[PDB]
């Protein structure tokens, strides 16, 4: 189904390249200077490049929750918190509903932990003794409008 | 004169953009369903998204260099010089010969001195009592593929 560009940026950056190649291919009449192949290219790239920003930030979040399931008492999880809340809201006009599928959280929640290890060391603090490498909630829980850090960071201990 | 994709991406952004807006305002037989405005759009925004890249590694240059200034002895000097020979690469595959007249050293050198204040405080040092707002060289200096950290770092001394 056909997706404008306010309704799902993600779908439209595939369809508008297939479109674009289609046009392209087919017309013997249009302009030599213009440049279909590579403006096709690059609005297909700019919507890989949007699912990287959604995928990141997640990303991040999970980062900062497990962060405060090691450290659940921290004077820092104030700010913890806050970059969180900034972060999710920027997933939230970023996500879109063709792009849902594609956030996957058993390489993101992998790489959170790598990350929030290092982290952790850097604040000398030790990890959740029973901290998985393995996702312990679906990407949908991130994505939710109504996501909430403490109550996750709670629902994952101790 | 027409710029490809690859001889001026900067040029081509905006030459594409009007491409796009002039036939679609023309013909009244493209596909409904083929979004011409948007893609202009975004191939549009992605020229200025290009320039702002090119300005910020301009400015994190001279940030490093007004820093070596005001601490020309710092051992840090030696990441600071790093880090510009990094971004300066990455300038010099940002950089066209259409975007060259956009980078504006008055603006820039501006901003670094600020940032360059606030970060020299952080690491306890007091700034070039001469240090001064007013670019000391244009543009095509930090442009320039053969630009020299030292060199650049020694002449706007002491």
């Amino acid at each position: 189904e056909h997706k404008t560009y306010e309704a799902d940026l993600f779908v439209w950056c595939q369809q508008q390249a297939d479109g674009l190649r289609a046009l392209s291919r087919s017309r013997r009449d249009l302009p030599d200077d213009l440049d279909l192949e590579h403006i096709a290219e690059e609005i297909e790239d700019m919507g890989r490049s949007e699912l990287r920003e959604a995928t990141s930030l997640v990303r991040q979040i999970c980062v900062r929750v497990i962060m405060a399931m090691s450290a659940p008492e921290a004077p820092d999880r104030a700010r913890w918190r806050s970059e969180v809340v900034s972060w999710h809201n920027l997933l939230l006009d970023t996500i879109t509903p063709g792009m849902i599928d594609r956030i996957d959280i058993g390489v993101i929640w992998r790489r959170a932990v790598s990350e929030a290890k290092a982290a952790l060391i850097e604040i000398n603090v030790a990890p959740q003794a029973g901290l998985s490498f393995q996702a312990p909630l679906p990407a949908d829980h991130f994505l939710d409008e109504d996501f909430d850090y403490d109550a996750t960071v709670a629902r994952l201990g101790p």
